[PDB]
């Protein structure tokens, strides 16, 4: 029994921006108002209540490559 | 028996802009009223309640290339 | 039983950005009112609970590359 | 020439409230763009240009009495 | 020429309220933009321009009681 | 020739409220651009440019009385 992972990647992923600017995160002010009576998280929870959350992101870049490999022998 | 896994990549996944810019983001304020009694979230679970979120996202680039490999063998 | 992990990876994530400026992020004030009565929070509990959170993030690059190696052997 | 102006006012502009409550002024944000050249405003002029007004206004009471008396002899 | 001005106001504008209140002003925000390049503006002239106004008015009585008087010979 | 202005008020303005109170302002933040090139504002000119004002005004009373009185010979 003979397994062989060779993976090759010469792959790029690229880019070129001239000037990158004049952005304007200007937003009016948000209105939220949030009750939670009974809350009974037990096993593996992720929450969130009540964000107001403003974000400006301006990579010069911002070029994202994700890769996974799983070699699973059973 | 006998596995080669050899995938080969030479992929470009490319951009090229000019001037990027002159950006308004100006969302005038929203309103937002939660309210949650009786929550019971007990096993791998993901919950948001009551998001009010502004995002401004100027990346120069931008480009994305997800890949997967995956080798199961039973 | 013979098993060959050997992934090769000589990739290239990059940016090239001229100028990378004249950016505002000025968000009018969020108003936000959260209220939790009985929160039993037991195993492995992520919570957030009234955020109200301005970000700016300007990374002249930002490019990011998230590779995952897993070999299971049973 | 005899001119008698006996104007007689007994009069009773009246109210009764019990409870005066509960009471929610929320509006969204609203978005307004305003763009004016050239404007030659000479003489008694009033103008409002580009409002953007939220009022709440709760009297008690907000019982208005307008008299008006003019004798005008010639 | 006899002219005799007799104005008799015994009048009530009067109000009874209980209890006033619970009242909630809570705009989200406004955006507004306002450009203006040539204005003459010479006599008698009342301007406002770019107003983005909250007001709340809770007056207890809030009763207006207003007269005028005039006698114009001639 | 004979005038005679006994003008008589005897009136009253009157209010009772119990309780006033619980009143929240509470608006989200404004967003508010100006500009203004040429302005030439020669002869009793009241302006107003680029407001952005919360007013909570919560009298216990608030009773008004205007009266005017005004005799004019020629």
């Amino acid at each position: 029994v003979q397994i062989v992972y060779k993976p090759v990647d010469l792959s790029k992923v690229t880019s070129k921006c001239g000037s990158l600017g004049n952005i304007h995160h200007k937003p009016g002010g948000g209105q939220m108002e949030v009750k939670s009576e009974k809350l009974d998280f037990k096993d593996r929870v992720q929450s969130k209540i009540g964000s107001l959350d403003n974000i400006t992101h301006v990579p010069g870049g911002g070029n994202k490559k994700i890769e996974t490999h799983k070699l699973t022998f059973r």
